[PDB]
């Protein structure tokens, strides 16, 4: 069934304790590191699986190693089962802490300041010459240490592309690329099977931010990639912002003007997340909704 056994050691060092997360792809374990006494994640996929993922996902990992908001790599290896990668392990993801909260909303305040975070994450991952393809909340998760509790950290660069050649320019795009991320948070380009690029990453953002705030987009109920596609493209997205701040047009307007081969305004979109804090009072050290003083005071 799985990959690893409960309680199998990896390299002398990483004890197997449970599964937190698996698909097709690999699978994720929670692991004692018998050298640190510290539990890390543990990712592993089949050394056989006709798609060698793996790999990719640790170079983007360790090319990104210094960066905020990104997991510390610890270890990784190949035998002839399977090929792992060691990394630090983190809390609770955005989908699960968004499900704990009351009406499925966060504050704007909450909301606001995971948006700095991530915004954070996506421009550093572009950075180093890569798009994730597949941000969504599940894909972020909360430090559980005391340094690292308000921190939110990038997971999961499976579906991730380098949009770059080996020499810093932006490779052409494919004519048609099939789109294999999440269905809510895609793109209307990503719908049309475009060659997706780092707009596509701020969209899934936009979209995030909207359902954080307000509990839910238009399409929820909607599983069909197909029909969703024909929803979004037709939406009035401007009526997604009717209860969001109006810095968010600014926002909107931006990533609606970028196609495949520009560079978007990084600057422009944190200035909305940092004017729409300040015009409301918002401070950055504020609780997060989810803690004591956040489902309290
Ligand atoms: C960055 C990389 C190597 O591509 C990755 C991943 C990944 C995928 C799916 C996952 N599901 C849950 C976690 C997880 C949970 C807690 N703490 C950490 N570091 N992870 C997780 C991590």
């Amino acid at each position: 069934a799985d990959i690893l056994p409960a309680n199998y050691v990896v390299k002398d060092r990483w004890k197997v304790l449970k599964k937190i997360g698996g698909g097709g792809f690999g699978e994720i374990y929670e692991a004692m590191d018998l050298l640190t006494r510290e539990n890390v994640a543990l990712k592993v996929e089949s050394a056989q699986q006709p798609k060698q993922v793996l790999k990719m996902e640790v170079a983007v990992l360790k090319k990104l190693q210094g960066k905020d908001h990104v997991c510390r790599f610890i270890g990784c290896g190949r035998n002839e089962k399977f090929n792992y990668v060691v990394m630090q392990l983190q809390g609770r993801n955005l989908a699960d802490l968004r499900r704990s909260q009351p009406r499925g909303t966060f504050t704007l305040s909450t909301t606001l300041r995971l948006g700095k975070q991530i915004l954070e994450s996506i421009e550093a991952i572009h950075s180093v010459g890569f798009l994730h393809r597949d941000i969504k909340p599940s894909n972020f998760a909360m430090g559980r240490l005391p340094s690292t509790y308000r921190k939110c950290y990038m997971l999961d660069f499976g579906l991730a592309r380098q949009y770059t050649n080996t020499t810093g320019d932006v490779r052409p795009p494919r004519n048609v690329a099939g789109f294999r991320g999440t269905v809510r948070y895609a793109s209307v380009n990503a719908h049309k099977n475009r060659e997706m690029g780092r707009h596509d990453d701020l969209w899934s953002l936009f979209y995030m931010l909207v359902e954080f705030a307000v509990g839910q987009l238009p399409w929820r109920k909607i599983k069909d990639k197909e029909q969703v596609g024909m929803i979004k493209e037709k939406y009035e997205h401007r009526m997604l912002l009717k209860h969001m701040p109006s810095e968010f047009h600014l926002f909107l307007d931006h990533i609606a003007s970028l196609d495949y081969f520009t560079k978007p305004d990084y600057q422009l979109i944190m200035s909305v997340f940092e004017n729409s804090m300040k015009e409301r009072g918002i401070a950055e050290n504020e609780a997060f909704d989810w803690e004591k003083a956040g489902t309290d005071a």
